[PDB]
């Protein structure tokens, strides 16, 4: 169904609806707040389904599941000349441990989408985004400020979610529309030991391979050195199908915000120089139009932005008020946009593609491709240029 060789990734994930995340859909979340004082909203999906209860809770996410992406927005992410969505899910979907709040249903429409894909000949990664315990206290991955992914059973049951995902997903009924399975979002490298997490990726390749499935296994980098998994699930020792997943940003600290846009470009291109050096087939599956960590809790409920000082110990370096509403743009921050933007589609394209996070938001305009698009910020064609070349590629 895939040729990373000579195909080209152009996607966009479809974030936001299976796993709610605040700054994409505020509406769920606002109403907890009493006037000014936000130290009563639910930080996440968890504390949001324990505050409404069951019964509530599933009204509602039946609400938001049936309308948030529908068969409509598969019809227009084909018409824009997009081939590809990478769908994140949680575990709580397939499975909940003992004390768990979580309400299940996303099930029902993760297949509805995968039928939606077939028709408009779109191609899909399925992406398990958060794991019990939580692989890097990120809202995210449904339990924020929580890193216990590696504690007591937390990995067993991650590995017997994935195995139910490998039977269901990645056999002969969805093989002319999956492309990859993602074993896990964002693990938090930094903190979490190594050799255990490679022994993790190492049993889901293996027991993917096992139910006699041909599927990609997708590899997220656990923000580890561009190089650092080139001896890792290699040719050279049996083990096929593999693809490495960066994600590429540069909005969370004080010295990539503190870029100018000439520095932010150079950034963006040497990614892509980087990534065509190293030994797996790769693909950017998340990267934006971000240029400030400002749209509101992007970094949780109740926390403010780095770019004007107010979170993480990052000095100010301007304001975010007037950056809030793409219509009270300045000039300049239009055109650094587009810059930016065609940068990383020349960089991303030199090696296996991107998947722009995300196709849509609420109102955080630099997050959604539809509002960059409906813009002019974003090319559409994907191909147009008004800044090419600005990377030189050989």
């Amino acid at each position: 169904a895939w040729d990373y060789d000579n195909n080209v990734i152009r996607g966009v994930n479809l974030g936001g609806w299976f796993v709610l995340e605040p700054y994409m859909t505020p509406s769920l979340f606002e109403p907890f707040q009493n006037g000014n004082d936000q130290s009563g909203v639910p930080v996440d999906e968890y504390h949001w389904t324990q505050t409404l209860g069951k019964e509530a809770a599933l009204r509602i996410l039946q609400k938001h599941w049936s309308t948030w992406i529908t068969e409509q927005d598969f019809k227009q992410i084909s018409n824009l000349g997009l081939n590809f969505v990478r769908i994140p899910i949680g575990y709580w979907a397939f499975q909940l441990l003992d004390n768990d709040p979580y309400v299940q249903g996303q099930v029902q429409y993760l297949e509805k989408a995968l039928g939606w894909a077939r028709k408009n000949n779109i191609r899909v990664w399925i992406d398990l985004h958060g794991a019990p315990g939580s692989q890097n206290g990120y809202d995210n991955s449904g339990l924020r400020d929580s890193y216990n992914f590696q504690n007591g059973d937390n990995t067993q049951v991650t590995l017997n979610v994935l195995n139910t995902i490998f039977k269901k997903y990645g056999g002969n009924e969805y093989s002319d529309v999956v492309i990859g399975i993602e074993l896990l979002n964002e693990p938090l490298g930094p903190v979490l030991n190594m050799d255990k997490l490679k022994q993790f990726f190492l049993d889901g390749y293996n027991s993917l391979r096992q139910t006699g499935s041909v599927t990609p296994v997708i590899i997220h980098d656990a923000f580890q050195v561009f190089g650092y998994w080139n001896n890792f699930l290699t040719v050279a020792e049996g083990q096929w199908n593999v693809v490495v997943d960066h994600h590429h940003y540069q909005v969370y600290s004080g010295g990539e915000l503190s870029r100018n846009i000439n520095d932010h470009i150079s950034v963006a291109c040497n990614w892509g120089w980087d990534a065509k050096k190293e030994s797996h087939w790769n693909v950017a599956g998340e990267w934006s139009a971000a240029l400030t960590d400002c749209a509101k809790w992007l970094n949780g409920v109740n926390r403010g932005a780095r770019y004007e000082g107010a979170y993480d110990n990052a000095p100010y370096i301007g304001s975010c008020q007037p950056l809030l509403d793409i219509s009270q743009w300045s000039d300049e921050h239009k055109t650094d946009t587009r810059r930016y933007i065609e940068a990383q589609l020349d960089a991303f394209e030199y090696t296996g593609g991107w998947v722009f996070w995300s196709w849509k938001t609420e109102n955080a305009p630099e997050w959604s491709f539809q509002t960059l698009t409906y813009n002019g910020l974003f090319p559409q064609p994907v191909t147009d240029r008004q800044f090419p070349n600005q990377c030189g590629f050989h």
